[PDB]
């Protein structure tokens, strides 16, 4: 059907072309890296360490940590939510999303594991 207008034209883009590097599956895309350096860099934070369940298997998991006093400073659900802030449209894409923030002096007094 043809009843509903919104656009008259074709949408259009603009995009130039170089020599550099093709496209993949997600190297550069969705990372544990690259939410690790984003949070810290964002929170800006002094130690964080990410992991993942390996991309490649039917279930999908990423694991953030980090430890600093900039979370302190603000209320204890502020820093779970500033976290879900920062990825907000990444967040839909994740399986499944574990963070867990904590003080320099709490780590440091009791880092068994």
């Amino acid at each position: 059907m043809k009843g509903s207008s919104h656009h008259h034209h074709h949408h259009s883009s603009g995009a130039s072309l170089v020599p550099r590097g093709s496209e993949g599956a997600a190297t550069m895309e969705l990372s544990a890296d690259y939410l690790r350096e984003k949070l810290r860099q964002d929170l800006e934070a002094e130690h964080v360490e990410v992991e993942d369940t390996t991309l490649n298997r039917c279930a999908t998991s990423f694991r953030v940590l980090v430890v600093s006093a900039k979370f302190e400073g603000k209320p204890l659900l502020q820093r779970h939510r500033l976290v879900n802030e920062c990825l907000a449209e990444e967040l839909p894409h994740i399986h499944a999303f574990e963070q867990k923030t904590l003080t320099p002096e709490q780590w440091t007094r009791q880092r068994r594991e």
